[PDB]
């Protein structure tokens, strides 16, 4: 338990919950579908996103959501959620990056 | 306390600030419901309805026909996928034990 960043290389089954409270999440592995990832900082998935990503759950609207296959179920900063029908199809299972802008979701490749 | 006799089509956003919402029609799959109070959704509900916005945690959500993609009350909140299967499309009750989701069903037997 530290402010330090929670890194977490084992990939997040469906049922479970990751809190990182004051810190970025890292998860180097797969996001299974009932899988939810919460975070005051920032979010990141190194794998298969079938989950749900909740950054800046605090509100810290300058936090963003990184991922390499965004499938994900769910993807919030701040209050601001998207579902993943919002998820623009072009983008469904490749590498993505989302972020706050005015007080709306944004993605982007982060190439 | 608040009225929609008419279709929520998606897309759609509803506001109740310090009172129960009532939709009498049915709720697209874009549609979001929320409110401060209690939400009651008396058609085809599949889209998303977001009850206690404030932090209400004796807030209810009550459907005849819940086929939801979110369900929320007080930040506490389940996808479609998590609502059971036992009531996927009928009439349920959602209420907050302790400090999480539950669902009964609305009749009462």
């Amino acid at each position: 338990p530290v402010t330090k960043t929670r890194l977490i290389d084992t990939p997040v089954r469906s049922g479970q919950r990751i809190y990182a409270p004051q810190c970025d999440l890292i998860v180097t592995s797969h996001v299974s579908a009932g899988a939810e990832l919460i975070a005051d900082g920032n979010i990141h998935v190194y794998g298969m996103m079938r989950g749900r990503a909740l950054a800046g759950a605090s509100g810290d609207r300058e936090t963003q959501i990184f991922c390499t296959n965004l499938m994900a179920e769910l993807v919030s900063i701040a209050g601001e959620y998207w579902l993943s029908d919002q998820i623009p199809a072009e983008f469904y299972g490749k590498a993505a990056r989302l972020q706050l802008v005015e007080n709306a979701l944004t993605v982007q490749p982060l190439n």
